[PDB]
């Protein structure tokens, strides 16, 4: 399948791609203003992620560090990285089918669109500005705004019994972005798309 990532920020982004244990395509890659990105991902990849990194530095070997998102100092990523990272996630040919989301349950960094560029299904999209808007205690002096379950460590935050609620924290990302998850048990605004879709995803959608 076919993942455009296209940065249409003003500022560099490194794009990120894994799914968990193993790079996605080339892994990462740095896109500049406009920058598009073009990757291949394996049919029946289950979990893929991608993301954006910023204020990453690189040495001329692929190793250095990101404010957000660094995936163990690489810049192609091999793992998932660092919060606060708004997260493209998706389960490609699951049945015959493919899954799409994007989630906030790990924080927000960079707003983001994540759309088939094939009939069939809707895309989503959380492009709310949440950084600026990020509660007091949420946000990361790195850059971005962490989740709850980042920031206190409970089992109320981070659903470790399998059975929690929402909370004034996962409200706020579920108020700025209703078409995110805020918290792992919240409603599903996973999309059904025709298995081996191809799609964009596309940082600072609307900025």
């Amino acid at each position: 399948a076919t993942f455009e990532i296209v940065n249409r920020c003003s500022y560099t982004v490194w794009a990120a791609a894994s799914k968990g244990d193993a790079a996605l395509d080339a892994g990462g890659r740095q896109l500049n203003s406009g920058e598009s990105w073009t990757i291949n991902v394996e049919p029946g990849t289950k979990g893929g992620k991608i993301w954006a990194r910023t204020d990453c530095y690189f040495d001329d070997s692929g190793s250095g560090i990101c404010k957000t998102g660094d995936c163990g100092g690489l810049l192609r990523c091999k793992r998932f990285g660092r919060p606060p990272t708004t997260l493209a996630e998706f389960s490609l040919n699951q049945y015959g089918k493919d899954y799409i989301d994007i989630s906030n349950i790990k924080g927000f960094n960079v707003p983001m669109d994540f759309s088939p560029t094939t009939r069939g299904c809707r895309g989503v999209r959380c492009a709310a500005d949440i950084v600026g808007q990020c509660p007091a205690k949420l946000k990361a002096p790195g850059g971005g705004c962490n989740d709850a379950c980042t920031v206190f460590q409970t089992s109320e935050y981070c659903c470790t019994t399998g059975k929690c609620g929402p909370t004034e924290y996962s409200r706020f990302f579920k108020r700025l972005c209703p078409d995110a998850f805020s918290y792992v048990l919240d409603k599903p605004t996973t999309v059904t798309c025709p298995g081996s879709s191809n799609y964009r995803v596309t940082f600072c959608p609307t900025a």
